[PDB]
Formats: C-alpha cells, structure tokens, sequence
C-alpha cells in the first residue's frame, strides 16, 4: 500500500537534481507523498560508474514497486540488475543508443521513460548564428559515457555539414575535464559544452580554462549558462523530472512499463549570459538577445 | 553497509519537524549522508493511533538497523511490533509511565532515547511570576497520550502545593482542541498549553479560543509562543535531534541499545510575546522581561 520508489543518479550536478525535484513534486501532485504513503528512496553514485552498479545491486534486493535511473550511466546499471522490475529513466540522451530499450515506440520490456535528446544541429545553428566568423569548435567528453557518444556522432555529422572543423579531447572522469578543456581552448573559436556528466560536474573548471584562453563556452544545459558559458539552449530538467511521474504513477497502478512509449523532451530555452559574454569581449548579435527568454 | 533508519512520528508539528531534521543533520555530522550510506525512511501517523501501529509493522517488516520513535505514541507501537530492532525514541515526556523502559539507567532491552520531561514545577512558579493574581490554571489535555497523563500528575501535584486551581478539560483529537479550550478560557486566569501532541497540533485553535476569552495561554513549547501563547519555557527540539543521533550511531556501530542510559533533556529557553501580551492588556513584569532570551 507504500509506494517505493528507488532512484538512483550518477551524480549530483544541478540539471539532475532538478530532474529528482521534479520527479518528487509531480508524485506529490498524483497522489503520492513520502511520509504518507510514498518511500523515495535515492542514491548518488558520486561519479563512479561502479557505485552505479552496486547502488542498482542494493536497490533491487529491496524490491522497490519502481526503479528509476536518472541520467545515463545508472539506467544502464539498474537495466543489467533487473530484468522484470519496472524501470524508468529520465535524462537519457539516447535511450536507444545505451541499450536501454530496443526502440522508443513499445520498448516491450521492463524499461520504459524519458530522453533530453540534444537537437546539436540546432545547437550549431545557434553557435554560427551568435558567432557568425567560427571556424572551429571544440568538445570535451567522456567516451566511457554512452550519451556522450552519441551526442558526438550527431555533433560529427553536424559540424561537417557546415564546413566547420571539430576539436576534441575526451576527459575520462571529472577533475581531468579542466585540463582537457585547456589542451582546446586555444585552437578553438568556442567550447560547445555538451550533455555529458562528466563536463557537467567540472562546468566551473572548464569555463576557468577557457576564460583563461578567452573561448567563450556555447551551453547545451542552463545550468551551464547559469556558471559562465555565454549562452544555451537547454531543456527544462525540472519539467522533464515532473512528466517522468506520469510514468511511475502509471505503472504504480498497474501498466507495463514496456507498453509505454518512450517520450523525447522538446522546447529548449534560450538562455544568454551578457555579462560573461561581455568579459570575453563577445557582442551577441540583436536577433539573437531580441529571442532570448532569459538574460543574465 | 547502507545505514537504514527509519522514523516514525505521531504527526507533523513544528517541534516534531525540528526534532526530525536535528535528527537527520547530527547523523550527517556523524558519517551517515543521504544519498550516500544512509536510507533515512519517514512515516507519520497524521495524529491517528491506528496508523501509529500500521506505520511499526510496515517498518518492522523492512528490517531497518534502527528504528526511531519521534513521541510517545509511535514510541508505544514500536516497542508493541519489535522487541529485537533497536528502538530509539525522542522528545518523549516519560518513558518510565509510558511502558517504553523499565527505567531510564541500564534499561536493559532494545529500548533507548532521549526524554523531554517538563518542568512543570518551573513553569508553574513562572506563570505566577509572569501574572500574581493567577488563581486558576486551565488545562487541556487527551488522556489517550500517557504523556499528557504523566504530565497532569506533575501539574496537579505542582498547582495544590502553590494553592492555585486547576480546571480540565479533555480532547480526544485535536479538532476537539478549540471546543474544550471554550468550554474552560472564563474559569481560567491562563491556559497551560502543555507538552501534548494533540494541543500542539491544534494549538490556533487554542489561541484563537483563549483570545476570544481574553484568557493568556503559557507554552511548555517555544513552537506554541511563535503562535501566540505569551510565554514559554521549553527545549530545543532541534538540538534534542542532533544527540539523538548520538544514540543512532552508537547502535549503528554495535551498541546494544539497552546498555544506552536515557538522557533527561536540560536547559529550555524563556521566550515572551510582547504583541500578544499587550493585545491582552498585559505587562509583563521587569525580572522577567530582563531573563527573555528571546522577544517577539
Ligand atoms: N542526458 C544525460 C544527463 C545530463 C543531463 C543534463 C546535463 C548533463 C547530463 C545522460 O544521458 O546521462
Ligand atoms: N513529549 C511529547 C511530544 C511533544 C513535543 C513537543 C510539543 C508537544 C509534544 C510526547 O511525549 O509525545
Ligand atoms: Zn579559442
Ligand atoms: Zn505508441
Ligand atoms: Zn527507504
Ligand atoms: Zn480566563
Ligand atoms: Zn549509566
């Protein structure tokens, strides 16, 4: 008659826990509130792609009513775990691509959720538009993580076709993102800071390196844009953490999660950061701040 | 290798809240983080001894290394429904009279806590103090919290020996508060709003019938004067939780529970209410004012 609820988080970096706020609220607003009839249970794997793998171990011998991975890594953990506890992820790039499910209409098994797939084409668009004389843009990212992967063959794909030349380093875990982002920055006309989680818990060392090569930083969340990145075009995690409890809701009223179809984020904001922008000597072009949603 | 507790609280009123959250910072202060080595469960029973009783079985059932009880009636269904998870109860007035230990030194069983025994005597000596012509003292209290029985005990004791009169009334549950606070306000000089669970929750309505009587309410409890009681003399709720925490981690690290002496907590705060106490048309004397560690 408790719901439980289990979730499990690569790491605590602030699109993350916006997405677990969320998903909080929005269970509060279907009915179930912890200290009533709700048991949220939550762990932070702290980065290391191993505690993913025992805090998944952990959670499944407690049979929770609901598993949910949030963010790439420990949905791939809590997917190998359980076969037949209902699972559903959220901030998941490429559900897909991670072997989470084997595609996104019926996925048919216990694995179910949400993606906060990049549009990058769009993010290109967007660098050229606010930079109109780049000729090169550099990425950081962790290729042990299957979300950034995938968002690197569209970033490929999109950086050839509009004849601009792609700089990257892979840093494998956070506290080598800064020196990584130092090994570009200088070869790069801006840094496109992508959804990775590796980038994302070392943002501020990124950003120090690349004001200290005067790159401006292009921000695929806005919680990079809120640390110094001069703008983004992100998805609202808070929002996506509050739709991804019509999912546990459902299932805690008996659907399959495989019945339920995969739903892919939309509605980005773009968000400007004038002041950093300003720093770097960067004047962002009228069109541009005139479709800004947000200013700082 | 998770540290799992588990709290059950008769309801939520702001002295169970701060003994909750001084609960869940001392045991961060002590190594034990949410997210990371502590599953930190919470049940409230909304006021209701049926669920008190539902919320120890769900609780016993999940093998939890502690269980804490947060006021005597969960205390009391948790020692029903284990005999063998160590118990920790806190801000329990007596646990002597309540049939939580045997007594507070060596209680010998898997039983252990933390007491917030009033001074009734004080704060007798206090509400003569605050208002010399007071010749009866009114009380509401239910008689279904052996807390308060144990409580009435002191009182009655405390009012024959400074010849003051005591006039009672019960409530069963606290939408009853207000009605039997009515039925005494114009026989009393001043309502004692004591350390019962059932007044704290409904303390406004307390209020809102003394006023009306133009009869001064005196808090066993700090929460009761933020609400417009015009004195107060009680603990820290929030400083009883964080050395609750000492007890939690003591068992957490192999002590046996019924080798813990029960701590009696020391110290309360005199706060005053000036704006109440003028909207009553009362001064409240200079030795007094002079004492107030605090002053709204
Ligand atoms: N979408 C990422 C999570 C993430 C969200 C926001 C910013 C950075 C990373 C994943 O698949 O793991
Ligand atoms: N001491 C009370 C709890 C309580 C604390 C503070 C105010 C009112 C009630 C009990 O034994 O249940
Ligand atoms: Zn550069
Ligand atoms: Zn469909
Ligand atoms: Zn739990
Ligand atoms: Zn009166
Ligand atoms: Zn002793």
């Amino acid at each position: 008659k408790t719901a439980k609820v289990a979730v499990s988080q690569i790491v605590e970096h602030p699109a993350l826990d916006a997405t677990r706020q969320g998903l909080l609220d929005g269970l509060k607003a279907k009915g179930y509130e912890e200290g009533k009839n709700l048991e949220f249970d939550y762990k932070t794997a702290q980065g290391n792609p191993a505690i993913a793998v025992q805090i998944a171990r952990q959670f499944v011998g407690e049979n929770p009513d609901v598993l949910v991975g949030i963010a790439t890594p420990t949905a791939q953990a809590l997917v190998s775990a359980t076969k037949t506890i209902p699972i559903v992820f959220t901030a998941v790039t490429d559900p897909v691509g991670a072997k989470l499910v084997k595609q996104l209409e019926q996925p048919g098994k216990n694995v179910t959720g949400l993606s906060d797939l990049s549009p990058v084409e769009q993010h290109v668009e967007l660098i050229k538009e606010i930079l109109p004389n780049v000729k090169s843009i550099g990425v950081v990212y962790n290729p042990g993580e299957a979300n950034a992967v995938s968002l690197m063959e569209l970033l490929k794909l999109s950086a050839a076709k509009h004849g601009i030349k792609l700089v990257e380093a892979t840093a494998l875990k956070s506290a080598d993102v800064q020196s990584a982002t130092q090994a570009i920055a200088e070869k790069s006309d801006v840094i496109y800071a992508l959804i990775d989680n590796t980038v994302a818990s070392a943002i501020e060392g990124m950003i120090v390196a690349a004001n200290q090569a005067k790159t401006p930083v292009f921000g695929a969340a806005t919680s990079y844009v809120e640390r110094g990145a001069i703008a983004s075009l992100g998805f609202d995690y808070y929002q996506i953490g509050v739709q991804t409890a019509d999912y546990v809701a459902a299932i805690l009223e008996g659907k399959e999660p495989g019945s339920l179809d995969v739903q892919v984020a939309k509605g980005s904001d773009l968000v400007i950061n004038k002041t950093a922008a300003e720093q770097l000597g960067i004047t962002i072009p009228e069109a541009v701040l005139a479709r800004a949603t947000s200013t700082k």
